[PDB]
């Protein structure tokens, strides 16, 4: 039956008029002029890869002193008189009340112990990609009519008689990996792929992260001890921070650097300026009547936004349930996307029938105004919905 | 010389009757049907891609309540009485026995100590990838004569007159990832990149894991103390599950889908719902006398399975040595594979000369009933060999 | 305007006299032989694709045993004395001096406590890889021309009238991945996504790790307390290393075998035998007027070194600051690269105009003895410049 998923052609070669076959830097562009012969102009432009990232923000990673104090008073409770290092942003206490031999003199009690942080600087702000999209923009000008679109990797474009195809490898960064700026975004970042999520203790890289909503303090794994002359609070566990630990080996993690980037809450754009990254270009133009679009089709297609469940600017994603009517067809195998004002972030292949159908849609990545609307090429549902707040909560 | 390692033609441009460049999704199929003129009917059917993941089991992953408590008799030993918790699957216990100023009344001694997990909960079972393998089903009829094979990804698949080639850079999952299916597999499963395996603590990913064997129960990295009224068990260390602190960040994590879902003991098989995953399909129908097939070669080769060493069902995996005679060519550069019952899992290309020679296969996968044989093309040895078992055990 | 990043060719397919489109293991040559007809001679040679890895070696990884020892003198103070652990080569002490109740008879002092690892015994070498560099080896022979040229992955070859482009998903292993070598090159290594490197702890993979300047020792998180007879040190903490915890669970871990493998100081060489890797080779021979190499232009590039940034053997990389004189053409769009005598490790995309440039190439690996030079093509500047040192240090 019908289906416009297969971008691409069907051509006879002894009627094509000229085939291009090269591999391009990702970081290049590339332009091709010939006259053909009838003068007809003919102008091939393909632009530089941009990579589209959408990233969960996780605030400044700080940089720390690791502090231990002991307060003791004689006075009756611990709690009634508080202490200096309450005031820092990250303390863990430990009190010593009412408990045994240990009185200094002049008391016949209450032992405060308190680890604090202080000193805090920024050392850089970090980023947990959710996903990965590689497009380059693609102009065609045959004589009087020009098309130009966004290729993604590992796709083509069709016109009515040229057929670009692009096949890349292209993938140095990952989904769920870290990225993180010690400065400008311009001066690059460093990927690692150990940074602390479900437990963040001190030393880890990621320890102290200072968010938007405040704080995030790491915990301290170590074990207190009350020395017994005033009592002195021993600590047994890691006293260097996680920034001073990565320094020190910093070397040993890789880099990745951006040419021209853009940043909004959820998404980060540039062009990766490693000449080594390439692709694979196939350009074909054949003017002959037998030049058959394999994505021609009389199809036509009706979208609705039925439901939203999951979640926007998570790895794990929104579920949108489309209600997708057909007609002028009796099957049609085709893409249904989920998209916002913005761009896209997901699609499913389906097999659809005369009438209504129901079709679900995975999407990662948007934002807490994106809404997101079931798509078919350019033709998108009138409405939208809001997808659910990510849970990106330590525990603590 | 001869060699059969490379899958596809040699052909004239000028003398293709018909040529295929298009980008499919992974989740779609194609289908194409022309009238050969003389009329000769001609179709070409592509299926939805495969997803084949040889997996490790790795059991239920489990939700707990962290518990303490101390229990004082001050009858004679500690060992003489036992204690409640030791009941539960999964406790740590302390003693601290003949020991000192901490005396409660009546008392003129034991005091236990007991961490222990209850409320035990399976939320998911958990799959460790050993490899990956993508596989589309092709079925090709020229007039009388159909010819069908599963193709595997970036191979091509060569008939008398067609040439068919799939280039995809296809693969989200990668080998020694982790999959948790919080339900059905139907519902999907979530991507771990951390997940505990040689060092299994309270709090980390994975750390309570029911497996068939039994349970297996993290280790309690914290510090015990005795506290001196009768004497109270204190531990200072990480109180809240793995489950509950992934939760809280749940979605920092990549998922994955799976349509039609099929699961064996070692073995994930599915197709993957994202129609964003596209790979580059090229057909190429040339009926002329020069179109030849580069993999045709007059040589015969006899297969016997000469030992084993490795594991099935290992990352690692296994050795296969195998001796190869070789008939009809001085020399014939080709693959030798291992494979059972149900499929291959590895190959390796080597140069054969006259007569016997010995090739070894590293596979990867398998079953303990699994018996691997060489195998050429179709033709495998008549016997087969089991393999070890892995060594997949916390130390604990 | 000119442009040389496109390697590639433009064709008219109906004067095109042969093409070769097939699927090629990596570990496999290919070899064709067809006479031209005027008889003209062709010969296309492809040899295996070669693995280039970048690696930064980190040492042997140690076995060791795990030992606690007391020593109570009742003379006075602690460090009067020395104590039998502090010849070992890892060891971590804890005093507890002029404390309390604790005194034995005889005595009315010191109590030294003492970890340390003995047995111990080297297990294997552990290398973590910089960058990744896939390579063929392709040669022509048109009748009395020959040209032979080592081809990256996703790259083509242009000659005269002969275009060969490869096109593969090659990337088992990945940047940042730690080897393990449990025995010479050629058994085969063992690839680690995690590996201790900011906070390595014993029984963290790659606990104790023997490097050419003397030892890394691991830090023990657990508590020490002091029992009260003499007094008998106590620790809380791991005790079983970081090798014995791999071995018991080994088989979770992906292999990686080598043919041949060759090894420098920065960098490992080899060809992997898994003839699953299958990239894919096409050939174009067109010897029409109309055959158009896509990299041809009349620029000329003058080349020099003006300062280097950065490290050698990271994976952060060095960056190197170009000067790049461009004549006889307006403009020309190229890639500039970052090369020692032995090969490269980075290029940039640039867009030249008339006269002096300035061009930033970042360049990952290398060694202390590199000197990295500014080249285009096979030219490079008469002068290099030696990088700094990494930081790869453990904070202990
Ligand atoms: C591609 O990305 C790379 C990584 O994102 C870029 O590397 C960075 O390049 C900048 C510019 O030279 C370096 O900054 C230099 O730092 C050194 C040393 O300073 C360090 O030490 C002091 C003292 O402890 C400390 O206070 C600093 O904060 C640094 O930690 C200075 O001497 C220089 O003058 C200059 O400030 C970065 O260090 C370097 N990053 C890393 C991780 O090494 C690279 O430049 C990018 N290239 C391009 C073309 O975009
Ligand atoms: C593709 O894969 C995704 C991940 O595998 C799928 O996402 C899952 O979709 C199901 C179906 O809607 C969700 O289940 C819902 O859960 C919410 C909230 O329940 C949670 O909280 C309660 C209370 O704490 C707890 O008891 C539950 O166990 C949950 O933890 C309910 O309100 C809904 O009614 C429904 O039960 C999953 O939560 C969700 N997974 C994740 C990780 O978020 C997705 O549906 C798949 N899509 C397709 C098309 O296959
Ligand atoms: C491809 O790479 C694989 C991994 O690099 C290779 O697997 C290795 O193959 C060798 C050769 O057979 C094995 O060595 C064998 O070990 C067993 C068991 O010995 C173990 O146990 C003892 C006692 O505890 C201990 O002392 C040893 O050190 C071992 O830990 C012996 O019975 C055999 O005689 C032989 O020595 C390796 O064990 C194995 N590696 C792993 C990680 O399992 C594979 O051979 C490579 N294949 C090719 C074709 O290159």
């Amino acid at each position: 039956g019908w289906s416009d998923t297969a971008h691409g052609v069907g051509e006879i070669p002894m009627k094509t008029d000229l085939e291009l076959d090269f591999s391009l830097p990702s970081s290049s562009s590339y332009s091709y002029r010939r006259k053909l012969t009838n003068s007809i102009p003919f102008h091939f432009q393909m632009e530089k890869q941009v990579i589209h990232a959408e990233i969960q923000p996780l605030g400044h990673w700080m940089d720390a002193t690791f502090n231990i104090k002991t307060a003791f008073h004689c006075y009756g409770a611990c709690q009634k008189y508080s202490y200096p290092w309450q005031t820092s942003k990250c303390f863990f206490e430990k009190d010593y009340q009412y408990e045994t031999g240990c009185n200094p003199g002049d008391c016949p009690g209450c032992t405060a112990c308190g680890v604090y942080l202080d000193k805090l600087k920024s050392v850089g702000k970090a980023y947990k990609i959710i996903s990965l999209k590689y497009t380059r923009k693609v102009c065609i000008q045959l004589g009087t009519e020009q098309t130009c679109k966004h290729i993604d990797a590992n796709d083509c474009l069709v016109t009515p008689s040229v057929k670009v195809c692009i096949v890349g490898t292209v993938s140095k960064l990952q989904p769920s990996d870290t990225l993180l700026f010690l400065g400008p975004l311009e001066q690059g970042g460093i990927i690692l792929k150990q940074w602390c999520t479900t437990s963040c203790a001190f030393g880890d890289p990621g320890d102290i992260m200072s968010t938007p909503s405040g704080m995030r303090c790491p915990e301290h794994t170590g074990s207190f001890r009350k020395i017994c002359t005033t009592p002195v609070c021993e600590y047994q566990g890691n006293t260097i921070s996680g920034y001073k630990r990565m320094m020190a080996t910093k070397d040993s993690f890789q880099s990745f650097n951006l040419t021209e980037p853009h940043i909004t809450t959820n998404k980060l754009e540039w062009i990766d300026p490693d000449g080594n990254t390439r692709d694979h270009v196939n350009l074909v133009l054949n003017r002959d009547v037998s030049f058959q679009d394999l994505s021609d089709n009389p199809c036509k297609v009706d979208l609705h936004t039925q439901a939203i469940e999951g979640a926007w600017g998570s790895g794990v994603g929104f579920t949108l349930t489309c209600t997708v009517g057909l007609t002028e067809c009796p099957s049609f195998m085709t893409s249904i996307k989920a998209c916002d004002l913005a761009m896209c972030y997901g699609s499913t292949v389906t097999n659809l029938a005369r009438g209504s159908n129901t079709v679900k849609v995975v999407g990662k990545g948007g934002h807490s105004g994106s809404s997101f609307k079931c798509c078919h090429d350019t033709d998108c549902s009138s409405e939208g919905l809001l997808a659910s707040a990510p849970h990106l909560e330590r525990v603590t």
